[PDB]
C-alpha cells in the first residue's frame, strides 16, 4: 500500500538518502543501485588512464626515450590507449544515458549538471577518436568530469567556491602586505651590501620576501645583509613574526568562518530536502489532504515501521489506552511537522535496523563477545608473530619460514573470520560498518596475495604479507577506554572518511596541475640542467614524467624546500612568467585548502569534545 | 567621606585595577603608581644585562678574543658587569621592599610569590658578590625574576601549565606514533637500499622519521629510496598525510581547547576579584549593614560617579520623581547584587572618564576633526615626500637633502603635534589611548634621533629617518571603513597588544635556552667544524655569542632548515644525547606555544566577527 511506501520513504530520508522526483523512477534507481559500484570503479580507472597515458615529450622528439632523467615505469601505446579509453568512454555514455531513464526527457538536459556531463562526455568522445586517428585538454576533462561525477566531491566544490568569495578578499590584502613590506625591504639595503638583494632590482626582492613569507628560505635569504651587520637581523624577524604569527594565522582564521559558514549553508540546504522528504511520506500517507493523520492510520504506519526498519515495541491495547492517556481527549491528533519530529525522535532515540538449523549453531555464537575476543586475541599472537619474523628477517638469522608460513595461515585465519562473518551477519548488514569493509577490503587483498604467491610460482611474501599487517590496526581502538586518550583517537577514527572528500579534492587539484606540468614543463642533459643546484640535481629526478610531476607536486604540498623546483625552473625556462605557475598552486592549495583541512580537523575534534560532553 | 571612596573603588574595579588589603595602602599604592614605572626599565635593562653580560666561552681558554666564527659586539668587562649587577640589584632590592610597606610583615613573607621573589634576589645577591670577588645559574635567576615580576606572563604562565597537563598526555600519543611509524618504516627497508636509513640500525630511523614530521627534510631523507624505487613513495606520503595532517592537527586542536579552558578559567577567576572589589564598595557605603542602600543614599553615590568619573545625567525632582516612577512604591530598594549589575550597566553602556584664555583657544581646535584631516594629509606629503627622497637615493641621484631636511622638518611638525596634543588633553589622558602612546614613543626617539644627528655632528640620517616612517602606519586604520577588509585589520590591531603577553612568554623561552647554549655549546677552527655542512659552514655563523645563540634561536623558531643545526652539533660534541636540547626546544616551543598563539589569532579574529555582528 501507499503506507508501506511511506515507510520506505521514512527509513531512507532518515538514512539521509532520497531521489529527485515529482513506478518507473522507483525500478530504475533499483537498477541504479548496482551500476554505481561497477561505474564507481568506471570513474577510477579512468582517472587513472590519465597518469598512465602517454606524455606529449616524447612526440615528435629525439631521443625517446631513454634515461635523461626523466620517466618511470610504465607507460601505454597509442592502441591501448584506443581501445582503453573507448570501453571506459562507452560505460561512461551508458552511465549518462541511464539517468535519462528516471527522469523527463525535457527534464534532464535542463539541468546545469547533466548537460555539463554530456558535453564532457561529447568532448571526450571527439577527442578519443581524433587522438585514436592521430590531446591537449583531453585529460582535463578526465578529472573535471571525475569531480563532479560523486556528488560528495561537488559539495566540496561549492563549499570551496563560497569561500574563495572572500578568501580574494584576504588575498589582496596579503598582496597589499607583501608589496609593502618587499619595499621597505628593498629600499633598507639598496646601496649596501650585498647583491643577492639588488640583483634584479625591486622584483628581486619581492620574490625573495614571498619565499621569506612562507619561510622555506628564512636563514638563507638574509644570511649575507646578517654576515654584513648583525642588527640586519632585528628587521627580518619582526618581518617573520609579523609575517608568519599575524598574518597567516588570521588568514587561517578567514579561511576557517568561511569554511564553517559555507558548511551550515549546506547542511542547512540538506535538512531542507531531508523534511521534504519526510513532508512528501506524509503528504502520500494523508489520503484526504486534510494535513493530519488519525491513530487508526498512525498505528499501522508505526507498525510497518516496527516490522520493515527499526525496533520500538508491541502494539495492543494497552497502546490505545496509552493514546487514550497522552490527553485523556479524542480524535485523533498528529500533523505534518509532528510527524517529522517523532520520525526523527524514534529514528534517533530508539534502535536502528537455507535451513535455519546447521547454521543457527554459529549465527548465535559469532554474535558473542567471545568471537570478538578471540579474533583480538588471534591479532595479538599475529602481532608478536610478525615482529618476531620481522626482527629475523633484519638479523638474516632466518629462519624465516616457521614464521611467515604462519602469518599466511594467519591471512587464512582472517579470511575464515571474513566469510563467515559476512555470512552469518547479511551480504549487505556486514557492508555497513565502514570497519568490517576495512576488513573486507585487507582479507579480498590477502586472498589475491595468497593467489599471486602460492598458486603460481620469499622476498614477495615478507612484502606483500608484512603490509596487511593494518589489520591489526583495530587493537589502537581500545586505548578509546582510557579518558585520556579517548577523544583523540576516536576524533582521528571519524577524521579517517570525512575528511576525505577534502583530500580527494586537493587531490584532483594535483591532478589538474600535473597535466600543466606535461604541458608546459616537458624539458628538463643540458648546461642548464647541471649548473643549478646542488642537491637540485638530485631532486630534479622529477616532474618529467607524470608520477614524477605527481609526487614532486607532493615534495611542494608539504613545502619542503619547494622554492628549489620553482626557481630552477624559472632559470630552466627562462622567463619569470613561469613562476605564476608555482606561485599559483600556492596561493591555491596551501592558503586555502590546507588551512581549510586543519579548520576541519580542529572542528571534528570540537564536535567529538562536545559529543563526549553531551554524554556526560 | 566613605562614599567618595568607594566611588573611586567601584571606578577602579571598573577599570579592572584592584589592590589586596582587608590609609597605609592607599598612600603606599600611590607611592608605588609612579615606582612601577622605573621598576619596568629597570627590570629590561636587568633582563637585557644578560645579553650583554660575558661568556663562559672566553673564561680559561686560548685565544680570546678573535674570530673562529664566534660572536658580536658588544660585551661587557666584569666591573662593568658588578656595578651594573650591583645597580639594578639594588633598585630591584627597593622594588621588593616596598610592597612590605602595604602588607602584614606575617602577610607578606607567607605570600609563596613574594618569598620565592625575595629567594630570586638573595640568590642574584649572593652571586653577584660571589661574581664580583671571582656564574652558571645566574643568568638563569634574572630571567625568572623577570617573567615572574610582570603578572601579564605570570598569568600566561599559570595558563601554560594548565594546558601541559593533558598536553603531556598528547604528547605520550605522539610519541607513540613516532615509535610505530619509525620501527615499520624501518623493518620496511631493511635489506634494501639504502646506507642512510641502516647507519645507525633503528634509533637512526626514529630520528630521521621524527625530522620527517616536521617535514624540515622531507624532499631528501627518503630520496634514495625513491631513486631505488618510485612506488617507495607511496610509503612517505601516505605517513605524511597521516602525519602532518591528522596528528599535528589534532594536536594543535588539544592545545586549542585546553588554552580557551583555562582562558575562560583566567577570567572567571578574574570576575571574583572584581566582584570581590564591588562588594567592597557597596559593603563600605552600607553603613547599617543592612545589604541593601536607599535612594537618599543611593544618588548621592550616583552623584558622586558623576562629578568624578563619567557623564550620565542631572539630580533633581524629577529623579526623584523617576524613582518614584519604576515602582510607584517606596522606599527604598536597591540590594548588594544589583548594585554591581548597576555599575557596570552603567560603566559599559553610557559614557567614560594656568589661565583658561590664551590655552583655550587651542583647545577648541585640536579636538576638532580638522586637527585629525590636517595631521591626516601632513602624514600623506609626507609618504609622498618619503618615497621620493628613498626612490632618489637607490638611484644614487641625490640631490638627497632638499627631501630629507624636508622630512626632518615634518619630525619636527610631529614633535609640535605632540606637544600640543599632549598639552591640550592631559597628562594621563593622552597616555591612556595606546596609540598616542605609540605616536608619543615614535616621536621621543624621533627628538632624541635629532639630538643625536644634528646636535653633535647623511647617511645616518636616511637610517634613522626612513625607520620612522612607521608612524604613518596610522593610515591603514582607514581600510576599516570598508566592510570587505574592516574584520582584518581591526583583529591586527587588536592583536598588536593581546598577543604580547604570549610572545614575551616565549622569548623569555628563548632567553632560557640560550644560556643553556652558551653553558653547553660553547665550543664550535676545527676538523669537525669544517667537515658538515655545505651551507651549514655559513649558516653556523651562530650560536656561538649570546646574541648569536637568540636569532639563530629565532631560526630554529620558524622551523626554516633547524636539523641543520641539530646534526651539525650533534656530531660536533659526539654524544646523541645532545639533541635531547632540541628536540626538547621543538616539543616545548611549537607544538605547545606556537600552536597557543595560533589558537588565539583564530579566537581573536572568531570574537571580532562577534562583536561586529553583535553591533549590527
Ligand atoms: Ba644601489
Ligand atoms: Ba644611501
Ligand atoms: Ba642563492
Ligand atoms: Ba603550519
Ligand atoms: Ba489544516
Ligand atoms: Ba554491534
Ligand atoms: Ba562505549
Ligand atoms: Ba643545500
Ligand atoms: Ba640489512
Ligand atoms: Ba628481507
Ligand atoms: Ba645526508
Ligand atoms: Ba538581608
Ligand atoms: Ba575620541
Ligand atoms: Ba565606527
Ligand atoms: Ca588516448
Ligand atoms: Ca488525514
Ligand atoms: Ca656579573
Ligand atoms: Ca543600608
Amino acid at each position: 500500500q501507499k503506507a508501506a511506501a511511506l515507510v520506505d520513504l521514512a527509513e531512507d530520508g532518515i538514512g539521509l538518502p532520497v531521489e529527485i522526483l515529482d513506478r518507473y523512477y522507483f525500478i530504475f534507481t533499483r537498477l541504479d543501485l548496482i551500476w554505481s559500484l561497477n561505474y564507481f570503479a568506471l570513474l577510477f580507472l579512468n582517472f587513472f588512464e590519465q597518469p598512465l597515458w602517454c606524455e606529449k615529450n616524447p612526440k615528435p622528439s629525439c631521443k625517446d626515450r631513454d634515461y635523461y632523467y626523466l620517466g618511470e615505469l610504465p607507460y601505454l601505446t597509442n592502441a591501448e590507449s584506443i581501445i582503453y579509453e573507448v570501453i571506459t568512454l562507452a560505460i561512461l555514455l551508458v552511465h549518462t544515458f541511464f539517468p535519462i531513464s528516471y527522469e523527463g526527457s525535457r527534464i534532464f538536459w535542463t539541468s546545469r549538471l547533466n548537460l555539463v556531463k554530456v558535453a564532457c562526455v561529447v568532448i571526450l568522445f571527439v577527442d578519443v577518436l581524433v587522438d585514436f586517428l592521430y590531446f591537449r585538454i583531453a585529460p582535463y576533462v578526465r578529472v573535471i568530469i571525475f569531480i563532479l561525477s560523486i556528488r560528495e566531491l561537488r559539495d566540496t566544490l561549492v563549499l570551496l567556491s563560497g569561500m574563495l568569495g572572500t578568501y580574494l578578499n584576504i588575498l589582496a590584502l596579503w598582496m597589499l602586505f607583501l608589496l609593502f613590506a618587499s619595499w621597505i625591504a628593498f629600499v633598507m639595503f639598496e646601496d649596501t651590501q650585498q647583491g643577492l638583494t639588488v640583483f634584479t632590482s625591486y622584483g628581486a626582492t619581492l620574490y625573495q620576501m614571498f619565499i621569506l613569507f612562507t619561510t622555506s628560505n628564512n636563514p638563507d635569504v638574509w644570511i649575507p645583509a646578517y654576515k654584513s651587520s648583525r642588527w640586519s637581523s632585528v628587521f627580518f624577524v619582526l618581518y617573520v613574526l609579523i609575517g608568519v604569527y599575524f598574518v597567516t594565522n588570521l588568514i587561517l582564521a578567514v579561511v576557517y568562518d568561511s569554511f564553517k559558514e559555507q558548511l551550515a549553508k549546506q547542511v542547512s540546504g540538506m535538512d531542507q530536502m531531508k523534511r521534504r522528504m519526510l513532508e512528501k511520506a506524509f503528504g502520500l500517507i494523508d489520503s484526504d489532504k486534510n494535513g493530519e493523520i488519525d491513530k487508526n492510520q498512525c498505528i499501522k504506519l508505526f507498525e510497518q515501521l516496527t516490522n520493515y526498519r527499526t525496533l520500538p515495541k508491541i502494539s495492543k491495547e494497552e497502546f490505545g489506552l496509552i493514546f487514550d492517556e497522552l490527553d485523556d481527549t479524542r480524535d485523533f491528533k498528529i500533523n505534518k511537522d509532528e510527524f517529522a519530529d517523532l520520525c526523527q525522535a524514534i529514528a534517533l532515540r530508539f534502535q536502528k535496523e537455507y535451513h535455519s538449523a546447521l547454521s543457527q549453531q554459529l549465527r548465535a555464537f559469532v554474535r558473542s563477545p567471545n568471537f570478538g575476543y578471540a579474533i583480538s586475541f588471534i591479532l595479538i599472537i599475529n602481532f608478536i608473530a610478525v615482529v618476531v619474523e620481522t626482527t629475523l628477517d633484519i638479523e638474516e638469522s632466518s629462519a624465516q619460514k616457521p614464521w611467515q608460513v604462519a602469518e599466511f595461515v594467519f591471512g587464512w585465519i582472517y579470511v575464515l573470520e571474513m566469510a563467515l562473518k559476512i555470512y552469518t551477519y547479511g551480504f549487505e548488514n556486514y557492508w555497513r560498518e565502514g570497519a568490517n569493509r576495512f576488513d573486507f577490503l585487507v582479507t579480498w587483498v590477502i586472498v589475491i596475495g595468497e593467489t599471486a604467491t602460492f598458486i603460481t610460482p620469499f622476498s614477495n611474501g615478507e612484502w606483500i604479507r608484512y603490509l596487511l599487517l593494518a589489520r591489526m590496526l583495530r587493537l589502537i581502538r581500545l586505548l578509546m577506554n582510557v579518558q585520556r586518550y579517548r577523544a583523540f583517537i576516536a576524533t582521528f577514527i571519524t577524521l579517517i572518511p570525512s575528511l576525505m572528500p577534502y583530500l580527494g579534492t586537493i587531490f584532483c587539484v594535483l591532478c589538474i596541475y600535473c597535466s600543466i606540468g606535461v604541458q608546459v614543463f616537458g624539458g628538463l642533459n643540458k648546461k642548464l640542467f647541471e649548473t643549478e643546484l646542488a642537491e637540485d640535481d638530485y631532486l630534479l629526478f622529477n616532474f618529467n614524467d607524470y608520477p614524477n610531476g605527481m609526487v614532486t607536486l607532493f615534495n611542494l604540498l608539504v613545502m619542503g624546500n619547494w622554492q628549489v623546483w620553482m626557481e630552477s625552473y624559472k632559470d630552466l625556462t627562462g622567463t619569470w612568467w613561469s613562476i605564476t605557475y608555482f606561485v599559483s598552486f600556492y596561493v591555491i592549495t596551501i592558503l586555502l585548502l590546507l588551512n581549510l583541512v586543519v579548520a576541519f580537523v580542529l572542528e571534528a575534534f570540537f564536535t567529538e569534545l562536545d559529543l563526549e560532553e553531551e554524554e556526560k
